[PDB]
């Protein structure tokens, strides 16, 4: 490997061999069908709300999130980089697709598949990833750095449906070598959203943009239809000319054929026919190819950038609504702008790289932090793009000042902005994209007094319940299968209108968002203040016995939605205490004296009774009335965790908090698989895992990372990082279960999982507060 020295891969990048088999992989541990796309994954490409494309460590474009809210795992075999090399003096050259696999059927059988094992590595530190190619039959070593411009405090380039592939080639040998790199792409119009005639009218054109000291050559793969529908738009691939390289292309090859129309050209001398052909197809799939060819002398290095863009301006949800995607603000809405997007990337990628380096550098340069922690911190952010992210720039056929946003809980439970989970998962947004975070919170503020008296069947018990109650915060802002932002509370497993955590978490999120953006945004507090007061006032009515604390009702009425709480719970009770203290502080800021006095009164009473009812001398009991009320819950002091972040001081005595955290580390971490797998949710005081429900026997990745941040704030530095390390290990390490770029909600002691590609573990960013 001589190519690594010619590029700059951070030591904290996650790494795996190209073509590596992984033997230890986990699988779903639930009764019903659950997504398991395998461990062959990679860091995604694509901006927020753009639709994303997962190119795996084996090289294939395989995890398709272009249909917003959906996960489709299938390798589109025509989409590849390929290489040709010929040593000067040799009769023939060699050609090879850079994909560690082959197609299932006879399509593209002429291409040279099965990139060999032990001949290259994949690296990832989101939003960047890299591949190196170090192959005994390829004298010139090659590397590529690929990325999308995902940039904190930037809401423009961060939205773009574009990827850059920056190639580096180096000749370590003593002979001249002719080298070609070719990018192939299928015209994927009709891949989704088209019921019939899926390729019909697809056509490819070549764009040659020549202007002093710039040449870009690109293929634009579109459809003859000028219709404005979810399925219609354009894909583009292309390359920017650099000194010493020539560009060739082929506008149209058949993807539903043996591929020899293209490959016979590339495999001969690495030079394509430059044949333009705009003839639209009928049944056959078609694609385009862009290649560069150059000669590398001994010791010579060349860099050449390719790019990929996709202009699919309209997202459609299952309930029928069509919306424009965010990036259309910058490029237009007509779906004929793929080249413009591509060109912007090819002309500005070096600037984008520096912007990404500038935001990663403060963390990467901190030598007090272990590299494994940095691996997790950056790579967990994949989910902000890969979580079915929806970011609208207008309803089709409708202008507003704001652009609504939504991140999925996950794909198995297809619910946007599950607030009980975003309490954990939204840290990267408040810390790095705070304008998005505040918009989402205003979305919730706007729903507070919505009432929908239509009824739905509750999944857990079969009872009927009202969809949305006035003054209750919704569980979610809908489903991609229905009407995001329009029909809220799509979730029906439990009735969220009786949950005891949503209203308090809402208030805590509001105040968090004020504190972590500098305590200057009074307008955000003013916007949300009525909803905050309403939320707390409604939750106070759920106190059955006048101890000043809402009563959990002996069913799962909070985020642990199969784990029953009854009476005063440590979890919901501490959240309530903290929410009251937050609301007192907002009341002071907004000069609402009567609110300050009322919430201060409620706080003092609740605090006294919480301590009396739950403090057992070692930790806080799970609750006051359940069968296993004395279980040690990993999340027992969630309200104090947030109070620390919000700078609200002690809601419970420091000594008691430290004892409880130490107990959790001693039991829920260290007595669960020797502390190598995170914090199990519930442990009996005899040191055996609580079996009252499956969720008690699960480690929740986002709960564990948040607990690690709580420990860190409280000076339990070793415990914090040891607790978090178990989650990193399970997710990323060779000894783990192969969950990279699909971190699940949960695993059990056998390491098998529930709900891959999950929102909650974004909470690792709470460790950076
Ligand atoms: C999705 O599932 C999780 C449990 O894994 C719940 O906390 C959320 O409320 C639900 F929407
Ligand atoms: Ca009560």
């Amino acid at each position: 490997d001589k190519i690594s020295h010619k590029i700059d891969i951070p030591d904290s990048a996650w790494t795996i061999g190209i073509g590596e088999k992984f033997k230890n992989a986990g699988h779903p541990n639930v009764k019903y069908p659950m997504i398991d796309d395998s461990y062959v994954q990679g860091a995604p490409l694509g901006g927020f709300g753009a639709g994303t494309i997962g190119r795996t460590y084996n090289g294939g474009f395989s995890r398709w999130h272009l249909e917003i809210g959906k996960n489709k795992y299938t390798t589109v075999y025509a989409n590849q980089f390929s290489v040709f090399q010929k040593v000067e003096g040799n009769k023939d050259g060699v050609a090879q697709v850079l994909y560690a696999g082959e197609p299932e059927n006879g399509y593209l059988s002429s291409w040279k598949w099965d990139y060999p094992k032990e001949s290259g590595m994949y690296y990832a530190l989101y939003p960047n990833s890299w591949y190196t190619y170090t192959n005994k039959d390829l004298p010139v070593q090659l590397a590529v750095k690929q990325f999308s411009p995902i940039i904190p405090y930037n809401y423009k380039e961060t939205s773009y449906p574009v990827a850059v592939f920056k190639w580096t080639a180096y000749n370590p040998t003593n002979k001249n070598v002719d080298v070609s790199i070719m990018f192939t792409w299928q015209n994927m119009i009709g891949f989704f959203g088209k019921q019939v005639n899926v390729n019909s009218g697809n056509f490819n054109k070549i764009i040659k943009d020549k202007s002093k000291d710039s040449e870009i050559v690109a293929a634009v793969m579109g459809n003859i239809s000028n219709d404005n529908e979810e399925w219609n738009g354009e894909y583009s691939i292309g390359v920017k000319k650099v000194p010493g390289v020539d560009i060739s292309y082929k506008a149209k090859f058949v993807t539903t054929g043996d591929g020899s129309d293209l490959w016979h050209e590339f495999s001969k001398n690495g030079i394509l026919d430059n044949k333009d052909d705009e003839t639209p197809t009928k049944q056959d799939g078609i694609g385009s190819a862009i290649a560069v060819n150059f000669k590398l002398q001994p010791g010579q290095t060349i860099e050449v950038p390719f790019a990929l863009s996709w202009d699919l301006p309209i997202m459609k949800f299952g309930g029928g609504d069509k919306w424009y995607k965010m990036y259309t603000k910058y490029f237009g809405k007509n779906g004929k702008n793929s080249f413009a997007i591509l060109k912007e990337a090819l002309n500005n990628y070096q600037k984008w790289e520096k912007m990404i380096d500038d935001w990663q550098k403060p963390i990467l340069s901190n030598k007090s932090k272990p590299d494994w922690y940095k691996t997790a911190l950056f790579n967990e952010l994949y989910y902000l793009a890969d979580g079915g992210t929806a970011w609208e720039n207008g309803k089709v056929g409708e202008k507003r000042t704001n652009n609504m946003f939504g991140l999925l809980e996950c794909f198995d439970y297809n619910y946007y902005e599950t607030l009980d989970v975003r309490f954990y998962g939204s840290f990267p947004l408040v810390m790095l994209w705070p304008d998005i975070e505040k918009q989402v919170m205003r979305q919730f503020a706007d729903t507070i007094n919505v009432q929908d008296s239509s009824e739905f069947k509750v999944g857990s018990n079969g009872a009927m319940a009202v969809k949305k109650v006035q003054g209750m915060i919704p569980h979610d802002l809908g489903s991609s299968y229905a009407l995001p932002w329009i029909k809220i509370n799509a979730y029906d497993w439990q009735n969220p209108n009786i949950w005891k955590d949503l209203n308090s978490k809402y208030v805590l999120l509001v105040y968090r968002d004020y504190v972590l953006t500098g305590k200057t945004d009074k307008e955000f507090l003013k916007y949300t203040w009525k909803s905050v007061k309403t939320a707390l006032d409604k939750l106070k009515e759920m106190d059955k016995d006048n101890d000043g604390i809402p009563d959990n009702e002996g069913i799962p009425d909070q985020t642990y939605d199969t784990w029953s709480m009854k009476g005063t719970s440590a979890y919901c009770g501490s959240l309530w205490l903290a929410a009251l203290k937050a609301a007192q502080e907002i009341g002071k800021v907004l000069k609402d004296n009567e609110a300050y006095i009322k919430y201060n009164e409620w706080y003092k009473i609740a605090q006294q009774n919480f301590e009396k009812e739950l403090w057992n001398g070692e930790y806080y009991n799970f609750d006051t009335e359940s069968d296993h009320k004395d279980s040690i819950m990993a999340d027992q002091l969630a309200g104090q965790w947030y109070a620390d972040i919000l700078r609200l001081g002690d809601i419970l005595p420091k000594d008691h908090v430290q004892k409880a955290l130490k107990k959790i580390y001693e039991f829920n971490v260290m007595k669960f698989e020797n502390g190598k797998m995170g914090a199990v949710n519930g442990m009996r005081p005899d040191g055996i895992v609580d079996e009252s429900d499956i969720q008690a026997q699960e480690v929740w990745t986002g709960v564990t990372y948040a607990l690690a941040s709580f420990m860190k704030y409280r000076g339990m530095t070793e415990e914090a990082y040891n607790t978090a390390y178990g989650v990193y290990k399970m997710t990323y390490d060779k000894s783990g279960k192969g969950y990279w770029f699909r971190t699940p909600e949960a695993w059990t002691k056998d390491g098998n999982y529930r709900a891959s590609m999950y929102m909650r573990p974004l909470s690792i960013w709470s460790m950076e507060v």
